[PDB]
Parts: structure tokens; sequence; C-alpha cells
């Protein structure tokens, strides 16, 4: 409930002027670069690399939750959501009379008076329902959260008495029911504002059509902008009924409420929406946007998106014996291991580096990734192979597997790794030099020259000179390597 | 669309006192009938300087909001107005009480004073029309915009009837009569608020029962016009017989009045009208035939083509655009698109999108040829047939359409957003040809800002042809210091 | 649409203290005189007598609409409806919390603390749903139409953007249906509010439950005072469905909406609700105020109501040969002629003057009333004798009977009055005499003797002194006559 | 009425950790619970001057708001509380996972370590109470207020259950079993929001099937009590005979727990208890016999009657009233009403209304005798049997009820409303008695105002009696000009 006083900006577009619902929203000019400025990545330094192994493991355990790199389609989705929100208030101007009054006074103007022609049906071209479809585990939900967290949920109005709910979310659970969607809407609406609509209308006595009609009444009462329905895949097909009647329910849901609606679903939901999507008849709506995994070869050349993302992710590792450069084959092996799917790309790193922290040397190679895939990605094999196969039915039918119990596995492996006593060559050198952490400089020195000469000579140098500047150490240690 | 009715007089003799006709918009000449359909986009001058994604979206919005009234729409508008206003004469609701007049005439004819009388006359005002034209010539967006002037639902206070002016049905994908019959109900229950589909559209009823049952609903609401489009699909299917389906379309006369308009590709005409009793009912009010625009009328350039192309060209969104359209661009446009209406605009839209993608920011004939060779693969035989000039061969290739064209428009928008990503840092960050010094430059990034450090390693290999790397690591700092 | 800004009077009763909805209503301190001020009547003078017979016919035809004399039951109905209207807003207090918050707070206080006892009885609806059963032709509809129109319909508030609809009127028609009442409520709300609720809520697709569900929402949104369903007698039982399920439907209407509701009917409709009426159960409610015709006698003496109405109605006669005093024989006869039913008593007197203006002498006789009775009370012969019988079944069977189309018959009475040739001697006397305010003396003293000498004597005096007031004229015309 | 649940500890050991008991209002001692029930009208100090109708309405409202506790109510409250909070120990929803405990007990019994173990405990029968007393003694008004403290629908959020604490069933006049069975569903889906009647109470099932479905429905929701009122209509009606009437109430053991309560008139005892297996189920938790109060207790006056009458006496609303009650009026009440509590308040209300009607404006013995002899006729045999005291004679007439009392009250209200008022100018018309007076009045209105007109008319007759109207006029006008 981020209630703010309704401050009225001025919109350059003449169509959106004078509506208390549109000008209360954030301005368009400052939000142009906000979509591309939404990137968030962990700031790492050799200080964090210096810490103990268990602290490093804890730090690298939280990679898949605080990392985000925007892609090309991530801006198209933002633009579509913005135009969907700001194109759906032209009909609900509170100060000006409703649409029917406009139609009636226009029709009396054309009869006698002076008005040559009137266009009665004004097409709702700017705003339409969207039927987001993409393979499970591609990044649909998190991108939606980070796009939609920019708009404040509640903007209270004082001159009028209306509560403006800019957006809303509905989340379906496992094997849910049709009435459970309406109950989820009621619960989320009560959560957002503080109302008690469940007490008044949440009784199971009424039918589903009553829920729909009362939902329309509530959505007309409050200024409602967007209605997002999430994870259509989880709806059970047994107790629900026919796919035809589920499609009829969704079509009726789109029309009755009167505000734009956004649906998210698996490619198996395309089977449900086969009938309504084939038809090109106007008024059906349901424009489709296809999320796809990152492709490599476009115009015969490797893509820039994958290279940039791979470098930016590879910069986020904490290993003593890593390799700075990235080989073409090293990239390729886990490319065809992962097939480009977004969710398992970070999973492969967060499993492989963690496993290498206990298997031995702290380096990444093709064999390590192959072993990790073969011994820790057991369920997701057929979908990953079918994506290479390319048969649309094979891809569609065997999707929607989510390889559960990942975080528990990460914590169990973390505690297993923490249960250890074996030494490593470099920690006794760290404790040998000092606890003052001049190992920050030692790392810049040790990679090029043998430690058996540096450690005594840097100890003598630090005895005669209490602490050399980090810039000035390398020339003088060069002098001792030159003597 | 519940528009209340207010009456206005009409000068026509036969429509003097009729509560259905007088509630419609007044009669208009050809000055405005073929001029009110015009629409165009705004494109203020301040919209040229914006992000590339917004411009791509605005370009993609073009084909839905552009309509140029040609020299043919006036005839269609006049025919539609005449057919709508000429089917209400036989269904006058406000009738002077005929009981007393009929009885008085009855006594006068029984006593011998009056030798003749007209007691009652049935309805004889059912006429149809067919409209066929080549695919992509715009037979549907030239009908929605014409019929968007008349409001659908009119409610009268004096009586208790609702006037459904027009209703549009589309044929299914496989082709049979029963889905048309049930889709009439499925398209009727949406304009009003009702539940006709579940109450009447049951499986027990046969086809003849549905046809005899449509009349009661078509008389309860004063239906004016019923347009059936995409009649193409019913040429050959599991309909039970071509002659049986033709018998259906001719026994659709028993529906009360309601003049109907049929729309189909030129493949429908020869197969579908091959008998006198059905041919005379298809062209009951003239069969309007359409054709693509011709470049040369009689050796003189047509003003229609010039005006349409110039008005389309004045709707361009590029940073580097030439204001005037050179003759070669128009000539190449007509050579590629070949005249059909739908391919004239698709070439322009795709050319603009691919010019945005390539970064040329200019439209040229070579780019149009490239797009026509690239994306319009399935339609080529139809264009070559129109180039040939053989009427039968053109009739054979007359139902070719681009598949998943809306899908391709999205895939061209995705590439736009990727290339726009460009930041000031990688004027020095994005070059890997400097050296492999980036192995150690990672620590050098935090040491100082690379005001000259990136040029320092850049000047390192320029100054030094070859040197051992292990000596370069401190000597780069020597170059950094000096 | 009397959108007056709410002026908040103060009422000394503790229950109505500081309620924004209640205070906007008119005050009740001298409403007894206001309730007794409903009386309305035409103004008639002696001038209208000398007009032509068509003008008198129009004047007589104007009497039924603009005559109203309050009786005993009107005061009781006014006070009861005032109690129902004003007691209906103690629950929906806008400034403080609603009912559910009060019950929850009471439960939380009785749980622990020292609030020993809390009563959960709450309000049954908010006032009893009165059922005003009475015989047709008694005058219910006009009584409500006048005593319910002294309250402004809409009180448009200022700080709260809500409309305080104070009363409403549903009305069924011949051969109605169960869903027709639900549709008509929505349709009639538009005329009171000016909106288009029928477009969004009046779809025929909705079931009977959804109509009531939406009615609950809209009745809670707009502060509603009353809901007067009228003419249940017109409904047909078999067309709607099960007759015994109508009582279930009406109980569901009373329970869900929550605002006070008052039905109207005839003893034919009583058998629908008789199951709840016989039981003294609290919660069934449906208290009945029985409407009965005027009784002639009280304690072995004529009832004062009958004579009080009779004299007042008898003062409106403008007969030319009329005597000042009403004779006792006709007083005895028309009660048994009409059984005291309120509607037809006035109708007999209306038709008597029209019949006497054409049949001959201008007076009132028992035979004239008998002749009118056989003329224009043919459809109501069975019900009148059923009332005479006194058996409840005979009265119940013959209820709902009304005379059709009396107004059209009045027009043909007037047309027949228009076409006549011969004239009365008094018509000759008024025509030949200069009847410009000189007529009054002649009329007031015409019946003393023959007017043959009177016609020139008044002229002699008037020409003797043209300038006189009638006040001084009367002694002189009286003095010259006796000579 | 969906009150959310907040728990509280209970001192009783057996009600340890069971939400159903602990979600209810806490225990109170009898005197407090039997003293918190009293209520009375406001009786504002200065509301003794008003219109007659408003005061008449206030007096008519008296019977619905006057309640006064007595001795038996505390015992009734204790029994009701014990029944409601003693039938919930068998059903404790909060149970730990009993699979492991039961299987471990089975293992230790099987291996020979243990010797005995109680696996599953099943409930047996149910408690029941019957409350019988002569009609009009307050067996329903004293039950709609004792049960008012307990909330009806408690909602558990941690679980998903609704606790329907109490439910009131009333048999109809027919007395058939299926009416009771369907009325249970009516009351239950009136308490909650549901449609149980259509889902279960169809015509298809027989009596045994609904009787068995009541158990499932009363275990799905946690019932606490079930009171059946007016059982006297099941004595000898068309319910299949007294044998099946006994068998149905005996077979009502199969309903799970839910201690039932039976209320009836003293005649129902003989019909309802004639077999040993049914009487011990009727009086399973006592058998309290109500009886009207008496003036004396043991050679001395009873204080409860004194308190009841004295407290009732102040509540009257009259212009001039004797606040200090005279003992003669109390003796008159005990002579007429004889003790039954229904008649005591009705006599007072009717006497007050008739006192306002007559204008005597005082409550005295004569008015009480007149109203008792006029109105309360049918109740006479019961009172005359009460005077004698013979058990068979009093048992013969313990079912009589006065009808049409509400209609009589409404007609009395109309009578006192129709008093109206007489202005002095209007009264002047009534002053004129001879018909000639009124005739001369009617002729002589227009010229003269009535105030001066009536006196000179009256002296005209007081001076000269036998002299005619036309001869009267000159002398009247002679008086008038002067
Ligand atoms: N563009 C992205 N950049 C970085 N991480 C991403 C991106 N998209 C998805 N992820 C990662 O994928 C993980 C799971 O994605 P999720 O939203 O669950 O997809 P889905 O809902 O389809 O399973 C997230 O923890 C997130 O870190
Ligand atoms: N006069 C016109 N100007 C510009 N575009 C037009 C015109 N007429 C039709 N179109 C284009 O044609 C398309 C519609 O073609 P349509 O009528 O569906 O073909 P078909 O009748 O073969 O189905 C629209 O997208 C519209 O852009
Ligand atoms: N005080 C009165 N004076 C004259 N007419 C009355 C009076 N009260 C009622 N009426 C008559 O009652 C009639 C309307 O009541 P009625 O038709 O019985 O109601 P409903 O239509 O509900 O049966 C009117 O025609 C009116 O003449
Ligand atoms: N404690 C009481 N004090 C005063 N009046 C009472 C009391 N109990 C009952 N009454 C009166 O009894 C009437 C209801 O009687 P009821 O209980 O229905 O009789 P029964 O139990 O025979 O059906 C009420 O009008 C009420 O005034
Ligand atoms: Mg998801
Ligand atoms: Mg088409
Ligand atoms: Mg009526
Ligand atoms: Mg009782």
């Amino acid at each position: 409930a981020t209630r703010i006083q309704a401050v009225y900006r001025d919109t350059g577009v003449e169509a959106y002027r004078d509506n208390p619902f549109i000008e209360a929203l954030p301005p368009l000019q400052e939000s142009v670069n906000s979509a591309a400025s939404l990137k968030s990545s962990l700031q790492l330094t050799s200080s964090d690399l210096q810490k103990s192994r268990v602290i490093r493991a804890h730090t690298i355990c939280r990679i898949p939750d605080d990392y985000f790199q925007p892609l090309g389609t991530h801006l198209l989705l933002s633009e579509r959501i913005s135009v969907m929100i700001r194109g759906g208030y032209v009909g609900r101007n509170p100060k000006t009379g409703d649409l029917q009054k406009h139609l009636q006074n226009g029709y009396e103007r054309v009869q006698t008076g002076e008005l040559e022609t009137f266009r009665f049906e004004e097409a709702r071209s700017t705003a339409q329902s969207l039927l987001l479809i993409g393979c499970s585990g591609s990044g649909k939900t998190t991108s939606l959260h980070r796009i939609l967290a920019t708009y404040p949920q509640v903007i209270y109005h004082r001159e009028l008495n209306v509560e403006q709910v800019v957006y809303l979310k509905i989340d379906c659970s496992h094997n849910g029911s049709l009435k459970e969607i309406c109950l989820n809407f009621f619960r989320a609406l009560d959560r957002a504002l503080g109302s008690n609509y469940e007490r008044r209308y949440g009784l199971k006595r009424h039918g589903i059509e009553t829920m729909l009609a009362l939902m329309s009444q509530i959505a007309n009462a409050h200024a409602l902008g967007l209605l997002v329905i999430d994870e259509i895949q989880h709806l059970s097909r047994s107790r629900s009924g026919g796919s035809q009647e589920m499609l009829n329910f969704f079509v009726t849901m789109v029309n009755i409420i009167g505000v734009p609606v956004m649906l998210i679903g698996t490619p198996k939901a395309r089977e449900i929406f086969e009938a309504d999507l084939r038809s090109a008849r106007r008024g059906a709506g349901f424009g489709a946007i296809f999320w796809d995994p990152i492709q490599q070869t476009q115009r015969g050349k490797p893509n820039q998106e994958w290279i940039a993302f791979t470098d930016n992710l590879w910069q986020l590792q904490l290993l003593q014996r890593k390799d700075a450069l990235l080989s073409d084959e090293v990239r390729d092996v886990w490319y065809e291991l992962s097939q480009g799917v977004m969710d398992i790309v970070v999973k492969l790193f967060v499993l492989a580096q963690l496993r290498a922290l206990a298997l031995g040397n702290e380096r990444i190679t093709a064999g390590l990734l192959r072993q990790v895939y073969q011994d820790e990605l057991k369920p997701v094999h057929p979908m990953l192979e079918a994506l290479r196969s390319g048969i649309p039915e094979r891809i569609a039918r065997y999707s929607d597997l989510v390889v559960p119990e990942i975080d528990k596995r990460l914590i169990q492996l973390q505690l297993d790794i923490a249960a250890i006593q074996e030494q490593t060559p470099e920690e006794k050198a760290l404790q040998e030099l000092d606890t003052e952490d001049q190992r920050h400089l030692y790392l810049m020195l040790k990679e090029d020259y043998d430690s058996s000469l540096l450690i005594p000579t840097i100890k003598k140098a630090f005895s005669q000179n209490p602490t050399m500047t980090r810039q000035k150490l390398l020339p003088l240690v060069l002098q001792w390597l030159m003597e």
C-alpha cells in the first residue's frame, strides 16, 4: 500500500489529457532508460575472494537470486505493458460522461443539426489481451516481477473518492480449480487494499457466473488497470472439464471484466488455445508473444547476446586456479549441454563450481561440466534432447518438468563440503605472510613467478619498507627477479 | 450499442411513414459517401526523434489504421444503402387498423358496389447479391468501415422491438451447412444479450428445422442485412453434395426478407454458379467484380495510383528520408507489387522495418527487391500469373496468401531491440585486437580509470613489435608511469 | 431528482444521534398536523352553476382525481412507514464501523477482559417487512403515492460521493414472471438515478441467483431506504413456476438485500404467505395491517367516519334543483348498494350527476342510484354480494375484480350530454335575465315562490340604483318583494 | 455472522486442548447469568405529552421488551450450558498424528511387552432433556434469550470448519415426520449460506434416508444443540400412529451426539411416555416441570409476584397515574390472571388501551373486570380449572390459546386514532340542531362570516319560536345591518 498524494503531471500526448487516472502515473520521459537500467549484478572484488572457503561457498550459493541481465525482448515486453496500461483508460474518464452518452449525443447531432458523419464503433486497437507463451523455465515470472515493480500499486485520490489499483497478480497453485481463481482474485484484492470482499461475496453458495459478475462490478468500482493470471499450466484438467469449456470460460472472462488481461502459459496451453488462435476474426484478441531460448547462429554468425551474457556471468566466479580467457570449445560444450535454456545456464555454474570446490583442483573444463550434467541433471534429459531434435510435438509434450529440490541439494552439498579437513597449498602461505592481507598484492605477484622466491623476498622487503604502495611493489619485485 | 431512436422525415415516397426506416442516418450523395471512410495516422513532427522500438511499433500499427477511399467504394456504398433501406417496406409495424377497412371492403364487395379488393399480399422482397474479387484486394476492410456508420441495435420506446440492422457471419474452416446454421445463432446472441445458442442450437434438430426456425427470430427482431463472407471454403468438402449445398443456398429464400451479400474468391464463381435458377439469384442485384489497380489506363498514368502511392509515401518514419518520391521508386514498387492492394502496403512496411534493422535509414529500390525476394516466397506464382495476363491461369492461382505473416512481424521487432543496446564505454571496451594484456588488465581497472591506460596497451604493441610477456607485465607499468 | 445539499438537522432521540443519512430527512415534531394536512379538494362557487351544461360536465368529470379526505388508517400507515424509513439507517452508520466490525469487537471484548455478557441477537432485517393486504378498490395505491412523495427522492451528499435514494417503486403487470421483478428493479433504478444500469446488469443470460447477488451489491452501495413492491395480485402463479416456491423466493429477497421491503396484495395473494403468517415465529415477520371497507355502524350507532366522509363528498354537488340537506333514505340506500367499498362509492356519485343531467330533473333519488347500479356496476355484482354474504371464501374468490375502461365511458357520457335540444324553465329564466352578479339574489331566493314577479322586480330595483353592493341589495330586494 | 475465533483457557480438566469448547464464551456462575437477562423500555421522563397514536404504539410495544428473571431460569441456564459444552468431548479435532502411536502400541502388544491397550473408543447414545409446562408460561421467550449469548456461526481459520452452536426446529400444525425432516434442512441452510434442501431433501429418498443423512450433515459441521419446539402437534395426528411416533424419537439415537431438547404442553406427557425404553431417554438429564407463580408461599405472600407486578407498574404511560400501587389492584390481578404469565401482561396492555379509549385515564379494578369479561373469553375454562386445583381438571385444559389478539389490538388502535378534533367554528355547526337552523346557515354563508352569523341566528329562534324561514329572513337581516 504505497499510498501517495495524487500529483498531476502533464502528458505530452493530447489523448491522455485530463484523466485523473493517467496523469497520476509516473512520467514516460524518465522511464525510457529505466527499463535498460534494471540490470543488477553482484559487485565482487579480491577482498571477497580472500575470505575463507565456507564464506566463499555461501557467497556463491546466492548467485541465481541476485543476477539479472536484460535482453532484447525484455524491452519489448516493457513497452507492451506500458502501452497496455496507458491505452486502457481512454474509456473510463470520470469527469467526462461515459461512452453511451457520447454515442447518443453524436447520434442526435447527426440527425438534423450539423454533423455530417459519425463513426459509432470505436475500435479498441491500442489495447488487447496478450497470451504470453514460452517453455517452462525460461524467465517469464522474474522478468514480469521486475518490469511490473515500477508502477505503484495504490494511488489514492482525494478530490474524488476512488481507490486506484494500477496492477494486480493472480497465482494459481498445483491442480487448482476454476472457482479457486476467483477466490485468489478476491484474496489478492483484499491483500492489496485492506477490503473484506471475501466475507461479503466469497461464499460457496453462488455459482461461478456470480463470481464473474461480481468481479466485473468490483473491477468497475475501483480503477483497475491490469489483471495478470500466472501459471495456467498448473490447472488440473480432470475436475475442470473440457478444454473447450475452459476456453469458453477464458473468453467470457476477457469480455465481462472490461479491463486488459494478461495470460501466462506453457506451450501445452497452446493446445488448449488451438481453436481461438487459428481464427483471424477481429474481436477475438489474444495476440501471442513467443519466448525462445538464446539462439547462437543468426545470419551464419554467432550471436552477440550469448557472448556478452557469457562473459558477464563468467566474470562472477571465485576460484583460485581459474582461467581468465574463455575458449571457444569451453563455451560450446556447455552450450550444447544447456541448449540455451535460461534457467539451467546459471544452474550449471552454481553446481559445477561448488562440485569442483570439493572434487579437487579449482578449474573448469568440459569434462567437469559433462560429469555435472550426467550426475545432477537426471530428470531434464528428454526435454533437453528434444530441443535438439526439433520436432514440435516432442518439444511440447515433454516440457513442464522443473527438476525440483534444488536449494535443499545446494545446502546439503554446502554442509558436506564444509565438513572437511584437507589442506590447500595457499592458506598456509596466507597465514605465513601476515593477517594484514597483503595477499591482495601477493595474488597479483604469485601468478607470474614461483612463490618460493617471492615469499621470503617480499617478507624482507616489507621488513625494510613497512608497507609498499600497491602500485610500487611490482617494479621492485621485478628488480629482485632481475638481480 | 443500444442507441435510442429519434425520427426524422425522409423525402422518398414509399418511406413516408415507417418507424424502422426513419430511425437510420439520413441519405447522402456521392460527395460524402465515398469521402467519410477516409482515415490516416497523425504523425506529428516531434515523433521522429524517439527510441527505435517506439518507431517500430508505430510502423507496425500502420496496416490497421490506413484506408484510402478509391473510385469504387461509392458504388458499393450506394448498393448497401439501397439494399438496407429497401427491405423494410414489407414489414411496417405501425399499420392503420386493417380490420375495419377489410370488413367494410368485404361488405362493399358482397353487396355489389365494389368489384375488386386486395385483402392481403404476402412478402415478395427478398433479393441477394454476390461480391467476388482477387485475394488481397480488400473485400472485408472495405465492408467493416462502410457498415460502421449504421448503429447495430436500435430500441424503440413506442413499440417493444429491437432492430438489428446488420449481422456478419463467417464460414468455418472445413465446410458444412450445420456450422453456418449454428454460427448464425452464435453471432446473434453476442450483439444482443441472450442465450439462443444453448436454448435452440441442440443436436436433435435437423437442418430444415433450423432453417424454418431462423425465420421466427429474424422476424422478432427486424433484421436488415446478413452478410456471408469466406464462401470459398464450401466449394468442395464433406457437405453431402455440391447440388445439395446449392439447394441449401437457394432454399435460404424462405428466411423472411433479409437481403444477403455473398463474398468469395474468383475460384468460387465458376464452380458455385453453374445453374440458371441459382445464377439468377446470386446476381439478383448485379454481381460486382473487382480487379487490381492498372498502371497505364490508355497510355496515360492513372491519377488513382499516383495519389494512393504519394499519400502512402507521405507516412514515412526514417531519420534520413527523402521528401519527394522519385519516379524510379514508384516504378519499382509497381513492378514488384504488381497491383494487388495487400502487397502494396506489406512491401513498404517490411522495407521500413528491415531498413531500421540494417541501419541504412533510407529506402531504395534494391532494398525493395531484396525484401520481395526474401519474405514473399509463397505468393510469387500469383504475381507472375498477373504478369502473364492469362485469365484462366490467374483464376487457377487466385487463393495464395502469406502464412503466419503476423508471426514474422514480431521476429523482426525482436532483432530491433538487440542492436539498439550501445553504451559509451565500449568505444574502448569492445576491441579484442589490442592485446592479451586483458588477462592482467582486470586488476588494472580498479587501479586507475583508463584515461590513457587503454591507449597505453594500445600504444604498447604499436611501439613494441615483440617482447616476452613476463617482462611486459612490469614494463607496462613502466609505460603507465612513463 | 431533487438534488438538495444535505442540511443536517438535530433530532433529540439518542438512537438517531449524529447519523449523516438520517439527519438529511425532514424533521418530525409537528408531522401529525402534516400527516393530517394531506386533505385536498376542488374549490367550487355558485358562479359555476349558471354556466352551460358542458362546463358543468367537465367540472364533475374533474372530481375523482383531486378529492382526498384522510381517514383513521392513514395516520397509522403514515406513522408506521415513518418508523420503518427512519429506523432503517441505524445499522449502516457511515461515520463509525459497520455491523460485522461491531460483532467482532464485541466478541473480542467478551473474550478476556471484563465485558461479562454480550448479546448477539442483532437486527432482523432492520424493520419488519409489512404486508398491506386488502380488498381491491379500497385505495392503497393513492395512499402510498401521496404519503411517500413528501420525502425527497434523492439527497445528493457532498463529502461522500453517494446517492441516498429514500424510496423506490417496483410494479408488476398482467401475466408477469418471476424474473420480471428482478429485471424491473434494475430498469426502474435508472429512472431514479439517470444511469444505464440495465446495459451492464440487465442481461437475460444471468440466472435468478445472480440478479439477487448484484441487487445486494447495488443496494449496499447506494444508501437505500425502502423497496415497495406493488400489485402482487396481477402475477400468474403457473407461468412463473411452483406456487409454493414463490414464498421461498420472497424470503430469499427479504434476507439477502437487508433494506426494509413492503409488499402489497389482495386476499387472493394471502394464501401464498399464509404459511408464515399463521405461525407466531419471530423471523418469519411479515406483519399485516388489514385494510377493511368503511363500517356503517359503531356500538349500535352510525360510525362517524361514514357520515364525515358522506357530508364532505355531498358538499361538492352543483345540482340546480338541489336541497341543502341530504335526505336520510339515500344515506341508508347507497351503503347497501355499494357495501362501503371506497372506489365505487365515489363512482356512483360521479355517474349519478351525469345521468341526471340527461334523464330530466336535476336531483338525486334512490331510483337514480339503483339505475346507475344496474348500468355500470355489472362486472362487480358478484364481489359486492360476496361482501354482503360475509363468508371469507366468497370474498376471497371474487377479489381482484375491477370495472374496465370507465374513462372511455365518461367521454361518451359527455358527448351524449353535448347533443340535446330542449331546455329547462330555469335555463330560460337565467338566459332571459341579466345574470351578471345579479343572478345571486335570484338563485338564493328562487325557491320561496314563483319567479315570474321576481324577474322584473330585481330589474326594477337595480335600475332604480345601478350602484349597489349585493350586501345592501339584499334588504331592498327583500323589502320590495313583501310589498 | 461469521465470528472469528480467539481462544481462552478453561478451568475444567476434561476440556483440555479442544478448540470447540475453548472457542466459546467463558464460564459464569448462575446468578450472574440469570441476572444479566433483564431488559426494559427507556421510559424517558417527559414523554407523557404527545399525540394519542404515538403513545398507543409505545404501549403496544410493551410485550416485546419486558423480561424479568425468576428462580427456574438459573437452573435452565446451567442445564443448557452443560448440554452444549458436554457433548464436545467425544469430538476433538486437534489430534496429534495417531498412526505412529497406535502402531507402536500394536507392536508392543504383539511382541508381548504390554498386556492391554485401547485402540478405538466409540461414543454411545446422547443426552436429552424435556421441558413441559402449561401453555403461556414462557417456554420460548425464555429460550430465545438464554441462547442469545452463544454465537451461532464460529469460524476457525487454522482449520476449515464452522461451528453451528444452536439450531431451533419448530414442528408445524400437521405433525408429519417429513415436515420435521425438511424443516431441519430449511433451518440449517437459513443459518449458513447454502442450498442443502435441493441437494439432499429431494422427493426420491424415504424417511430413513434423510434421518441417516442428518448424521453426516451434523458431523460435517460441529453442532452443539438441537431444540424441538411445539411437540404437542405430534400426539395423535397423521404421523403413522403413536407407535411410530415413539419409534421415530427412539431411532433419533443414531444422530451423532447433538443433545436434543424437547418442549411440549402437559398433555403430551401421556402420549409421549408410555414405554420404559423411551421415558428414560426423554428424562435422560432431568425433567423440569414449569408451573405458574402463586401469590403466597407458605402462609405468607410470595416476593417474586410482588417484584414482578411492582416493576411492571412503573412502566405505564398515562397523564395522571397513581405511582403507589394499591393492594386491591394486585389482588384483582391475582384473581383474574390466576398466575399464568401470558395473561398478566395482556390484561395490563388491553386495560391501558381501553383506558385511553374511554378517557377515564386511570387504571382501576372496574376497568380490569370489564376488559377481562369483554375480551379474554376463550381462556376461561383454563382459569376456572386453575381455581379448583384438581390435577385431572387442570390437565384437561392446558392447551387453550387466545386467537386474533393482534387484529383486536390493531382495531383498537384504529378506534383510538379516529377520535379527531372539533374546532369551535366547526362545533358551531353542531350547536345548530334543528334542520331549519342548518338550512338558513347554508343559504347565508357567502355574505357573512360565521362568527357573527351564528349568534344572530340563534337569538332569532330564542326570541320568536314559531315563525317561518322566509319570514325569519327580514329580522335576521335587521339584526345584521346594525
Ligand atoms: N534475464 C535473466 N538474467 C539473469 N537471470 C535470469 C534471467 N532470467 C531468468 N533468470 C534466472 O532464472 C531463475 C528462474 O527463473 P523463473 O522466473 O523461475 O522462470 P520460470 O518462471 O519460467 O521457471 C531465476 O532465479 C533467475 O535468476
Ligand atoms: N484501400 C486500401 N488502402 C490500404 N490498404 C488496404 C485497402 N484495402 C484493403 N487494404 C488492406 O487489405 C487488408 C485486408 O484484406 P482482406 O479484405 O482481409 O483480404 P480478403 O478479402 O482476401 O480476406 C488490410 O490489412 C488492409 O491493410
Ligand atoms: N379519500 C379518497 N377520496 C376519493 N377517492 C379515493 C380516496 N381514497 C381512495 N380513493 C380512490 O381509490 C382509487 C385508487 O385505489 P385502488 O385502485 O383501490 O388501488 P389499487 O390500484 O392498488 O387497487 C382512486 O380511483 C381513488 O378514486
Ligand atoms: N419472563 C417474562 N417476563 C414477562 N413476560 C414474559 C416472560 N416470559 C414470557 N413472557 C410473555 O410471554 C409471551 C410469549 O409466550 P410464549 O413463550 O410464546 O408461550 P408458550 O411458551 O406457551 O408458547 C410474550 O409476549 C411475553 O410477553
Ligand atoms: Mg514461473
Ligand atoms: Mg475476407
Ligand atoms: Mg393497485
Ligand atoms: Mg410455544
